[PDB]
């Protein structure tokens, strides 16, 4: 229905705003674009589902997220990819892991403060009816 279309449109607006706020944070610059395959050849071989904030925006615009739960799975993926690809004790790896965990924590904190639980519940119930 048009009411359900309106619900998912509001979801997309909300998700774009959250994503923009993460993307403009200097700490998360490393997560704003895909890892360049020409610069890092072995990334695509190790990480099976690459994810980054530009790709998240693309997926929002393609109507791929029908719930905030599904969005957070892709935020979790950005984080888990970083931990998987950069597991070593050296400062470079530890920095990206800290930033990845901060990205995840920040996204969850924004959603905790600004997502109405009844809005998410509605989204989930529309999704299940599809
Ligand atoms: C020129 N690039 C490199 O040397 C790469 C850099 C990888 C950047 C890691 N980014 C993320 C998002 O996990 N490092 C190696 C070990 O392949």
């Amino acid at each position: 229905s048009m009411q359900e279309e309106d619900t998912f449109r509001e979801l997309r607006i909300f998700l774009r705003n959250v994503t923009h706020r993460l993307a403009i944070d200097k700490r998360f610059r490393v997560f704003t674009k895909p890892v360049d395959p020409d610069e890092v050849p072995d990334y695509v071989t190790v990480i099976k589902q690459p994810m980054d904030l530009s790709s998240v925006i693309s997926k929002i615009d393609l109507h791929k997220y029908l719930t905030v739960k599904d969005y957070l799975r892709d935020i979790d993926l950005i984080c888990s990819n970083a931990l998987e690809y950069n597991p070593d004790r050296d400062p470079g790896d530890r920095l990206i892991r800290h930033r990845a965990c901060a990205l995840r924590d920040t996204a969850y904190a924004i959603i905790k403060e600004e997502l109405d639980e009844d809005f998410e519940q509605l989204c989930e119930e529309i999704q299940e009816s599809r």
